């Protein structure tokens, strides 16, 4: 079952900014959890045909991974933080849904949403 396009990274017509609190969450947030030895498999969007998960894209609507979210951050693509910590809740929150408590996808998404929490927790105020 195939896969669907991936979410949209580049509109030129979408008002964006860069925002000090946009900046951390590239060079603090997003930085943080892709160096991590748990990152890969949420790097890029679910490939459902390769890993052999018909129903993934039929469970999960609103697709999110961190290579979407690094190629939205590298072109400045949000209007606000906000809309960025969204993006990396949503990925989270989808593994939640779609797998078992317990499995290694579930562990490897919950540290990586431990340093998360930390990191935002820190969010400097905005300039
Ligand atoms: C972001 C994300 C969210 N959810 C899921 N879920 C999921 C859930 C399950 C199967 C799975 O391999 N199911 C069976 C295996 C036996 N077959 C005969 C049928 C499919 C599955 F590959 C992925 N993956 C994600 N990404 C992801 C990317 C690459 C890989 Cl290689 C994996 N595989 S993983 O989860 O097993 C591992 C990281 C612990 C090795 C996962």
């Amino acid at each position: 079952s195939m896969n669907p396009p991936p979410p949209e990274t580049s509109n030129p017509n979408k008002p964006k900014r860069q925002t000090n609190q946009l900046q951390y969450l590239l060079r603090v947030v997003l930085k943080t959890l892709w160096k991590h030895q748990f990152a890969w498999p949420f790097q890029q969007p679910v490939d459902a045909v390769k890993l052999n998960l018909p129903d993934y894209y039929k469970i999960i609507k609103t697709p999110m991974d961190m290579g979407t979210i690094k190629k939205r951050l590298e072109n400045n693509y949000y209007w606000n933080a906000q809309e960025c910590i969204q993006d990396f809740n949503t990925m989270f929150t989808n593994c939640y849904i779609y797998n078992k408590p317990g499995d290694d996808i579930v562990l490897m998404a919950e540290a990586l949403e431990k340093l998360f929490l930390q990191k935002i927790n820190e969010l400097p105020t905005e300039e």
